[PDB]
């Protein structure tokens, strides 16, 4: 056990062990900078605010240290460090994250930016989806501040889906990349609500302009069905409530517009490309492992390089226990910690 330290910085108490220094506030937690002497990193330190006041709370403080233990890939966020100062489960109240200390997002670049940019940057989220999805997991929130970028054009995909009613609500980013079955509930839902966020992404970096910019749920399905067509017969069968489909027989029927003359000048491999992500039936959206293999990423597509990853044991997500069942699981994850390389 590592010898812990104590300091209050902007109203809270941060223990942590010596190896890290030069705290400094940054901004579910609160986070510092810091130095970590034993890595020669600077790294992000997440303090976790009451992680274990309710069941809810308990079960999703358990959720986000089992997936960031198990994500191991270049271009996915992974996990430096955890602690906590307890030395006993009895005591065992705080728990602290650590990671890599990122810089720019996308944002902050979408600069000016070539075709061969695009290229690069969306081949490295979809190289970050292939291994995602291979241990049937969803991201479900992708958009462009939750993408890392440094100098080198180097991409991390961060901040997994572990977002309320409000957060949704009128002209607001965190709604303008969700695939429309998920944004109005037409149906359970997987993976391929990730390829629909992709879409939107390159379909941004390729213009500078934000795809579908709703100013709420309805003007933005508006917007989605001008650009790719109201739904046939066989997708309306898929959605579930009644009500869903009598609102979208409701609509006046339009066909899928042509993508050569909305993204005008753009390659021509990056507007086939756009055209298989931005499918309105999710059954029929190319997959992460597929596109891949497109034409577009020719440059840098290297099948033995896009590796898969761990099998990843979800079942605890149908278990009903108490709080302090989920919080031993959690001490009992934190103890059994072992750093990468
Ligand atoms: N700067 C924008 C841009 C760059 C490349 C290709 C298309 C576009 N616009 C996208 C929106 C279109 C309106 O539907 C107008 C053109
Ligand atoms: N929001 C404008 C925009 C920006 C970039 C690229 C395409 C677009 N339109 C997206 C909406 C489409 C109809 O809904 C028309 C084209
Ligand atoms: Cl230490
Ligand atoms: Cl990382
Ligand atoms: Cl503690
Ligand atoms: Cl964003
Ligand atoms: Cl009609
Ligand atoms: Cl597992
Ligand atoms: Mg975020």
């Amino acid at each position: 056990r590592p010898t812990f330290y104590r300091q209050e910085l902007n109203k809270t108490i941060w223990e942590v062990p010596e190896r890290y220094q030069n705290l400094s506030p940054v901004g579910y937690g609160s986070v510092c900078a810091a130095f970590d002497t034993k890595t020669g990193h600077r790294v992000a330190v997440k303090k976790l605010s009451r992680p274990f006041q309710s069941i809810i709370h308990a079960k999703r403080t358990y959720r986000e240290l089992r997936l960031l233990k198990h994500m191991k890939h270049e271009n996915v966020i992974g996990l430096l460090d955890v602690f906590t100062p307890a030395r006993s489960l009895e005591e065992f109240n705080d728990v602290y994250l650590v990671t890599h200390l990122m810089g720019a997002d996308l944002n902050n670049i979408v600069q000016k930016l070539t075709d061969d940019h695009v290229q690069f940057l969306i081949y490295q989220i979809l190289r970050g989806l292939k291994y995602i999805h291979s241990a049937d997991i969803i991201h479900r929130d992708l958009k462009p501040s939750n993408l890392a970028v440094n100098e080198d054009c180097e991409l991390k995909i961060l901040d997994f889906g572990l977002h309320t009613d409000d957060e949704m609500t009128g002209y607001v980013a965190t709604r303008w990349y969700r695939a429309p079955e998920i944004m109005l509930n037409w149906m359970h839902y997987n993976q391929t609500v990730d390829i629909w966020s992709v879409g939107c992404i390159m379909a941004e970096l390729l213009t500078g302009r934000t795809l579908f910019p709703g100013t709420d749920h309805i003007d933005q399905l508006k917007l989605i069905l001008r650009l790719v067509g109201t739904p046939g017969a066989e997708l309306l069968k898929k959605i579930s409530s009644e009500s869903a489909r009598n609102y979208i027989q409701s609509l006046a029927q339009m066909p899928k517009m042509n993508f050569a003359n909305v993204f005008i000048g753009a390659n021509p491999l990056a507007v086939d490309l756009l055209e298989k992500m931005l499918v309105l039936d999710s059954d029929k959206r190319i997959t992460a492992a597929q596109a891949l293999a497109h034409a577009y990423f020719a440059q840098y597509h290297d099948p033995d390089d896009e590796p898969v990853a761990d099998p990843y044991d979800q079942s605890f997500e149908s278990r009903d226990l108490l709080i302090d069942e989920w919080k031993s699981l959690t001490y009992d994850e934190v103890i059994s910690f072992v750093p990468p390389p």
